[PDB]
């Protein structure tokens, strides 16, 4: 039934469908590459799919439910850098892109998901960027891990850019139905921008956090269980937010975004919300080239 391609082969490419080759996400994985073949090998190596095959080129993106972009590498330079490699697998994706939806991973991943979006030419509900997904599911999982109750009854999101400007949406954020108004906290949000950073310093790079995420994002899309997920999006006409790609808690399913709630943010939340646009904005003017 279902078929992914991951675009990319490096680490997160790899470890990607490594874990959803563990967890048997999809029926039929694809590994295209940009320079592969040797790293499809080796996770077959682990060869009982009873329920997935995985292979090894563009033209493969036919009846692609997702095809997952993880290609890229004096910072904004990168997002420039990324954005030329990212122009380039556009180009071929869409060569032969056909039914399909399309998941950003590559870093700036707010910026490259909309850049992505246009040079498709695709409509902005079938472009999607991993966004906050994995912010929001570690401020769930902090959240829990703090108050002796389990993530299954925490309920709250991440919105905004994937960076520092993101933001926890404490307004919407419930125990079970309790506000967090539980008799302090601010630290919860402090772990949850400061993690990525951290990781990079020690092991010098992040895959297994990112291709968890994608994992996650490809099952959540695949299943149309109308669950929701902070990926990024092309927003435009929400709070006050232009042309800009920014994470708000959306309902996806395998053939796009079904819609992006339109929570309804205190006043501080709104400014703060807005303003995180305005930094994704920021670098989308230096690139748009």
């Amino acid at each position: 039934r279902s078929k992914v391609a991951i675009i990319g082969a490096g680490f997160v490419g790899a470890s990607a469908a490594f874990t959803m080759a563990l967890r048997q996400t999809a029926n039929e994985l694809v590994l295209i590459d940009v320079f592969a073949i040797g790293e499809a090998m080796d996770i077959n190596h682990g060869l009982p799919f009873m329920g997935q095959m995985s292979l090894y080129d563009y033209s493969d993106v036919k009846d692609c439910d997702v095809i997952v972009v993880t290609a890229g590498a004096t910072r904004l330079d990168l997002a420039k850098k990324n954005v030329m490699i990212a122009k380039e697998v556009t180009q071929n994706i869409m060569k032969y892109y056909n039914h399909g939806v399309i998941l950003v991973v590559s870093n700036p991943v707010d910026i490259i998901t909309y850049m992505i979006q246009k040079w498709s030419g695709l409509p902005v509900g079938k472009v999607i960027g991993s966004g906050t997904v994995l912010d929001s599911i570690r401020f769930r999982y902090l959240l829990s891990e703090k108050l002796g109750v389990d993530v299954k009854n925490v309920h709250g999101y991440i919105i905004g850019e994937h960076g520092d400007s993101q933001l926890p949406l404490w307004s919407c954020t419930h125990i079970a139905g309790k506000n967090i108004n539980e008799y302090d906290k601010k630290k919860i949000a402090e772990d949850v921008k400061t993690a990525g950073a951290t990781i990079i310093k020690n092991k010098g790079a992040t895959y297994y956090g990112i291709a968890v995420s994608i994992n996650t994002i490809v099952e959540t899309l695949l299943k149309n269980q109308n669950t929701i997920r902070t990926v990024g999006t092309v927003i435009n006409g929400m709070y006050g937010i232009e042309d800009v790609a920014i994470s708000l808690p959306s309902i996806v399913n395998s053939e796009g975004v079904q819609e992006v709630l339109q929570f309804n943010l205190t006043p501080e939340e709104e400014e703060a919300l807005r303003f995180s646009a305005e930094q994704v904005k920021k670098v989308l003017n230096e690139v748009k080239n």
